[PDB]
């Protein structure tokens, strides 16, 4: 039920050679879709930036989407309770000590944008990004 399962994918931090820009676009679509599963940090980035969007018509009490990263470990546990804490709350339990980053719940027509500090992530460690709807 919901999204999390089909809506999801791995973020990993890396040594790009040679660096990376510093940002990734990614949209949620009508079909409960992504358009890419596995997103790589350069370790050079301080700052790290998803710009999410929402194309098509579906409102979103419908097809919601967020964009949600945790570890890996911690991916259930956030989608369990952003579930429980409902439409109101953007499918996130308030202050969710698991949650590194996020955006808000968007429908069609929308954008939102979290920029992170890359700081927080290490690498070796299993993240995953991921709609909680
Ligand atoms: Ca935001
Ligand atoms: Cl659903
Ligand atoms: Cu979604
Ligand atoms: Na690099
Ligand atoms: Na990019």
């Amino acid at each position: 039920m919901g999204h999390s399962a089909l809506m999801k994918g791995t973020l990993t931090l890396k040594g790009i050679p040679g660096g990376a820009e510093c940002s990734v676009d990614i949209q949620g679509n009508d079909q409960m879709q992504f358009n890419t599963n596995a997103i790589t940090v350069d370790k050079s980035c301080k700052q790290f930036t998803v710009n999410l969007s929402h194309p098509g018509n579906l409102p979103k009490n419908v097809m919601g989407h967020n964009w949600v990263l945790s570890t890996a470990a911690d991916m259930q546990g956030v989608v369990t309770d952003g579930m429980a804490s409902g439409l109101d709350k953007d499918y996130l339990k308030p202050d969710d000590s698991r949650v590194i980053a996020h955006t808000k719940l968007i429908g069609s027509g929308e954008k939102d944008s979290v920029t992170f500090d890359v700081s927080k992530l290490k690498e070796g460690e299993q993240y995953m990004f991921f709609c909680t709807f």
